[PDB]
């Protein structure tokens, strides 16, 4: 009754050579969840936007992806709206009146029927953050735009299912989250465990600790998947809605001219915007898994590899390059650690990030760590 849930970027398909990642490669046994990512809305109609019309709908990408339900009908497939890239204007936007928003979910409605998806993911970044064009009244709205959408889900009678990714610090929390009653609305809170160290910070740490550690003051003091998930607890939601995410990729960093310290929190040439990108993913301030680990677990490799003791998370670094990640190791921890506290489940982002080509060894070794321990997993009634 666990769940295992698995994101899945529209957009790998077009990495170079082993990078690429298709409907195809999904390990679709290996997951109990799997959501399709991502779908926009309009700016000026409040419809659905259909972000790469030519992949999604043109050469079947929709379809394709929820046609797998015939092979693999105890998975549920769903999509979802927004993501980083997409901003939070259109939805502060979009959420403003009760006529856009039943614009919205009218759109919606008719989207997931169009393409037989399973339910919808909400991945709104983030209701009330002033930083990304939201204001206030969100945190009111955006609660109305789930109940409205729920209502309209149970009105079409095919049982979708509801979820939303979220934050777990707590001002984001306090600025867009109503947490008790958005919890009784959805199927599943999909906690984003990660991104909670970058370039942003302005020194260089692992992204996703489990526990606090010495050099953790101020905002960053509870902010780690420990304690972030004990705060949506405490916010009022129940254990067994909450899944845990697990990042299949690492924050990198460039440090500073000279720098010849390598521990967590030491300073970084923040201009550099992060770590040089890598050869498939090509963005500067991540790598992939299968980035870190050809480069790290080579028997040659020049790669330092060191660990977190308190965060429980790995890291590696050579020259002016330092990356923060996640490996069986630390992945292993944080299953047991679901376990023990009696969540619903693991998320994951994402699955075409995981080493499935089997570069430094086993393919999908990372899912298969989330599935393998979720699988012999009962979850527990709320605490
Ligand atoms: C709701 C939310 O904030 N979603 C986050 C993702 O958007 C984000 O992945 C990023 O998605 C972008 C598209 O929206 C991509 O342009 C970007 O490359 C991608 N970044 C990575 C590292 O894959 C992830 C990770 O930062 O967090 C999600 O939860
Ligand atoms: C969907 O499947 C068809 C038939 O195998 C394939 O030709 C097409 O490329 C697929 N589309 C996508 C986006 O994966
Ligand atoms: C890779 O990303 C860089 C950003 O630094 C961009 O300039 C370049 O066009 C990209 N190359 C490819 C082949 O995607």
């Amino acid at each position: 009754r666990a769940r295992v849930v698995c994101y899945f970027s529209n957009w790998a398909v077009y990495r170079p050579g082993v990078g690429r990642y298709g409907i195809e490669d999904i390990p679709v046994d290996m997951c109990t969840h799997i959501i399709y990512s991502f779908i926009g809305v309009t700016e000026d109609t409040q419809q659905v936007l259909i972000i790469d019309p030519e992949l999604d709908v043109d050469k079947n990408g929709f379809k394709n992806f929820t046609s797998l339900r015939s092979k693999h009908p105890g998975v549920k497939f769903t999509v979802a709206v927004g993501g980083w890239a997409e901003g939070g204007s259109k939805y502060s936007k979009m959420v403003a009146a009760k006529s856009t928003r039943m614009a919205f979910v009218r759109s919606v409605v008719d989207f997931l029927n169009k393409y037989n998806f399973d339910g919808l993911d909400l991945d709104w970044a983030y209701p009330g953050a002033a930083d990304r064009g939201g204001s206030f009244s969100d945190k009111d709205k955006f609660l109305y735009l789930v109940q409205e959408l729920r209502r309209a889900f149970i009105r079409e009678g095919k049982g979708w299912e509801l979820t939303a990714a979220v934050p777990l610090a707590n001002f984001r929390l306090m600025e867009g989250y109503h947490v008790p009653e958005l919890c009784q609305e959805l199927d599943a809170i999909h906690v984003m465990s990660y991104d909670l160290r970058g370039n942003w910070a302005g020194f260089a740490d692992v992204h996703s600790p489990l526990y606090k550690r010495p050099h953790d003051q101020w905002a960053y003091e509870k902010l780690n998947v420990n304690d972030g998930l004990q705060l949506w607890e405490d916010k009022g939601c129940p254990t067994n809605k909450l899944v845990v995410g697990i990042p299949f990729y690492g924050r990198s960093f460039t440090l500073s001219s000279g720098n010849n310290n390598y521990n967590l929190g030491t300073y970084i040439n923040k201009e550099a915007g992060g770590g040089d990108p890598a050869p498939y993913t090509n963005a500067t301030g991540f790598w992939a898994y299968y980035e870190i680990c050809t480069e790290v677990d080579t028997a040659d490799s020049k790669w330092t590899k060191k660990w977190d003791e308190h965060g429980k998370c790995p890291y590696a670094y050579k020259g002016t390059q330092w990356v923060g990640y996640e490996d069986p190791r630390s992945v292993e921890i944080k299953m047991n650690w679901i376990k023990e506290k009696g969540y619903l489940g693991a998320m994951t982002w994402a699955i075409d990030m995981d080493d499935f080509q089997g570069l430094c060894g086993e393919k999908n070794i990372l899912i298969k760590l989330l599935h393998k321990h979720m699988s012999a997993y009962t979850v527990p009634p709320p605490r």
